[PDB]
């Protein structure tokens, strides 16, 4: 598999939203004037992509079997999530409900980030896999849209006639009738495009993907709402849904449904299955909720919310999966380049989230100022990190240097959580310490362990989870006797989910898959910079 | 030379602005959110394209006689509009005109236009050619734009400040510093893009394509305003000067400065020249016009008209241009080939601008009743032309029986023009008839004539440059004694003057280039629809 390209996709696409985040935001580009891009993007650019692939789809060699598993692990979630939601929300709503949450966690960005995202990882290993995206996006819009629209008229209402315009929503759809149509001009024309129309269509179609991907930058700007308790759950659980639920559906129904001839080729099916469930949630729906003025703050914050997360989520999966596909020393070599691109983009987005607590001054200010430790030491583990790939061949006092480098400030990363969450305890109960044991003492546990992650072994990974558990417990202790304060506590709430993960990972490893776990300790390491990004990195400083 | 890839070309990107003229006018997207494509387009798609280039750029194998000459083509435009712009306008406006009109006649459509063209021609054969649009416009930004902003400011002001100002509103432009900066980076990265950076640089400058085309012809809806007679008459002049002058200017520079050994490569050097003059005005000139408020009105329509002319001239001249490399036989096939692809256009063209008068019952009205007569029989020569594509090599009878379909319809063309004008002059001074004459006259003297342009010889073109006659006398006599109805004026004096060149194309043929001759008979013959749609299949109907 070409997983290296990934990386480059990814930053590509999500660069080009991040493009889009910043114009909007910047305003550059207005609300107003992105409707423009949005007009452009949906109804000439897309349509003309979904066309030439569909006219030039060669169905005879379409998996069907991959299709309809992925076509059911959908629908599986949709009939989960829908009678989840009717079950459990209430009778004024639940309807409305059940129509849009499982078309949120169902329906997906295949379009313009799924494309370029699995044009990269398999134009060179499995072309035919690009059909797939063109395949199921429409005919998953097809089965599965109606039946939310037809809950949102009956809500709406509270037959024939309901039903009728749930398809009609549907067909109206362009990618669902651009589709249609470009199925019948399959068969008229025979599976090539006439030439003169054929790079018409190129035109809009190659400019379809980065305008999209722009547009969906401009669509996330200001879109995270402050949702209440419940909404936020709900939130987390539609994301979940999405982002876990169904890719691991997806991969299952593929292990149950597909009967290939090559154990290879089933693999990377699977996991393509896998990435392909990953995708974040299609902006239409938030252009569905918008439009309708239904639940518009969940679906239109966990479209920016799946969106942000699934790169990750993205990379972190599609790495895993290629670990069974990889002997020890390429997969060192592997997780010392995936941590280093974690370690890369975590630094550029923590030189982003110090810069703004900097010149905002609120590094001043209680919590900010031991935020802006936090962010400091992790942008020491993130220049640690890119420090070591580089050190980790050469003499052994170089690499004693850098590891006290690393260490102190992964550590203090923990330390900084837990003092955190104490710092935001003494806030809501009616300094110099803490900066002190903020670093000092993940510094001197260092020479505690002197007297990358196996270095030293099972004491590095004693001293590791010993730090992570009271970092943990500090945290946890602190935030329960306590029960932009909330964005300080949702911030010590990810980081301490990832530390028992962390924690859990580093005593699994003592009790044994070692680089396995590696990776997911190395994920939070030198990813945890992009969690103090997305909640403190963007923020109106 | 891939001269048979030029209308593949041309349709793809000129279809793209007629997608953009059809989604503005239909208020698909509104001129507020046809912003958001215009800031995307030249805030993030066109630097990214720029910058990706200039840094591949290998400056070693550019042609700098190449560009010299095209600049110096460029240069001696600007002087020449500019010295005629203060020696003609008046000095309550001559210097503003004279900073814009020749940055009008001088700057150019190459990254919309001339780049999917240019790549579509020369790809093949000479890649190579695809650098200089990327060196020549932001040189010639660089050059030209400062003294034309000079002169605005001097406008304003009626000395190192007004300089100043001139070089900061070129510096500040987007495809100038990206060009510096992309040759910068040319020197720091050795032309190589850093992978990562690379594909999100393609994922934007791939976008730029369509996107750009698409804004252009957004921006296109409305701007034709109804200009003053010596506005028209200036905005005459400035599109000779973009599209006839500078294009001879480029083909004479190359001619004289160029150096190459060999002739081959000289002659698709200064073919390619004169393509890179034929290229519309900039939409970037009637930003700075509309930004700063002046001249908008010449300025805009200019710019609008210039796209619109630009498509037949680069059609046209390709050809013609490529009629020196060809060998009478694919010489023959060639200008058949052409002909069908100019009686396609016109045949669309001309059956949406019939749809327009008749479903506006505008068929009903005079003159318009006389019109639809001139686009019926237009109409039947678009027909006619592609039905004989097929018949050519066919029987006897069956070409006799197109030939009388083909020519009584042409004559037909001919003989409206004079009728239309006659029109005209009896709706100036205080239909059965001119609808018989109109038509059996000119299918009348099929039958003279037999009692494709060569099938009946000197006799043929002796009756078709009678009728040609006959009709230029007829309109040149009645809109004289002449001197809603202002678009008919237009559109019969745009006619007359294609009657004039088909007349003495016929009677130079009838004293002598041959094929070189029956193309641009044929050019008129075929291609008049696109005239009658510029004028009446668009109007506000
Ligand atoms: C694989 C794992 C993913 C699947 C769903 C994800 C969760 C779904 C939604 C949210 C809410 C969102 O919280 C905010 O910071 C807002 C992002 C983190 C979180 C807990 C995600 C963390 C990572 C999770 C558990
Ligand atoms: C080659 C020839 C070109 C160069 C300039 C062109 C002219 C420049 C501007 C106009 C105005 C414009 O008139 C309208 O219909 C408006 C288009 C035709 C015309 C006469 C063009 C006709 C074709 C010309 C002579």
């Amino acid at each position: 598999m070409s997983i290296t390209r990934l990386f480059p996709a990814l930053l590509e696409c999500f660069g080009i939203v991040l493009c889009g985040y910043i114009a909007g935001r910047a305003n550059v580009i207005t609300s107003t004037q992105a409707k423009g891009l949005g007009n452009f993007v949906s109804r000439f650019a897309l349509p003309a992509l979904l066309f030439k692939n569909m006219v030039v789809l060669n169905f005879s060699n379409v998996d069907w079997s991959f299709l309809y598993s992925i076509l059911i692990a959908k629908a599986s979630v949709f009939f989960i999530v829908c009678v989840l939601t009717l079950l459990v929300a209430s009778p004024d709503s639940r309807f409305s409900k059940a129509g849009l949450f499982p078309i949120f966690a169902t329906q997906s960005n295949d379009f313009a980030l799924g494309y370029p995202i699995v044009e990269a990882l398999y134009q060179t290993t499995y072309p035919e896999y690009l059909q797939y995206i063109y395949l199921v996006a429409p005919i998953s819009l097809m089965m599965l849209n109606p039946i939310g629209f037809i809950f949102c008229e009956i809500q709406k209402w509270k037959k024939i006639k309901i039903v009728g315009l749930g398809l009609l929503r549907v067909l109206q759809n362009p990618i669902v009738f651009m589709v249609f149509i470009g199925i019948a001009f399959n068969f008229i024309l025979d599976r090539k495009v006439p030439v003169y129309v054929e790079n018409f269509l190129d035109g809009l179609g190659n400019s379809f993907s980065g305008s999209a991907l722009f547009y969906l930058g401009l669509t996330m700007v200001g879109k995270i709402k402050r949702l209440k308790k419940s909404a936020f759950v709900v939130l987390i659980l539609l994301i979940t849904a999405k982002l876990l639920v169904l890719p691991l559906l997806c991969r299952e129904m593929v292990e149950l449904l597909d009967k290939g001839d090559s154990v290879v080729n089933h693999t990377s099916l699977s996991n393509y299955a896998f990435l392909y469930g990953v995708f974040p949630v299609a902006p239409g729906v938030a252009i569905f909720a918008t439009q309708f003025n239904m639940e518009v703050e969940i679906i239109t914050s966990g479209m920016v919310i799946s969106t942000f997360v699934s790169a990750p989520i993205m990379y972190v999966s599609a790495w895993l999966l290629t670990f069974p596909t990889m002997d020890p020393k390429p997969l060192a070599y592997a997780i010392q380049n995936v941590s280093f691109d974690i370690s890369i983009v975590s630094l550029i987005s923590l030189i982003w989230s110090l810069a703004i607590l900097l010149l905002s001054k609120k590094y001043k200010q209680l919590p900010h100022m031991l935020t802006t430790n936090l962010l400091i030491a992790q942008s020491i583990v993130c220049a640690g990190m890119m420090i070591w790939n580089f050190v980790k061949e050469k003499n052994f006092v170089g690499q004693i240097l850098v590891f006290v480098l690393l260490y102190s400030s992964l550590y203090s990363t923990y330390l900084w959580t837990g003092l955190l969450a104490i710092s935001l305890f003494l806030l809501k109960k009616r300094v110099g310490i803490i900066i002190i044991s903020g670093w000092g003492i993940p510094a001197l546990l260092v020479g505690v362990l002197l007297i990358s992650a196996f270095f030293y072994g099972k004491e590095q990974m004693i001293t590791t989870a010993v730090t992570l558990f009271c970092s943990i417990l500090i945290a946890g202790i602190s935030l329960m006797c306590m029960n932009q304060l909330t964005r300080h506590v949702l911030l010590c709430l990810l980081l301490i989910i990832g530390l028992f993960a962390n924690l859990s990972s580093c005593l699994w490893w003592l009790f044994n898959l070692y680089v396995e776990l590696q990776f997911f300790c190395a994920v939070f390491n030198f990813g945890q910079g992009f969690i103090s990004f997305g909640i403190f990195g963007l923020d109106k400083h």
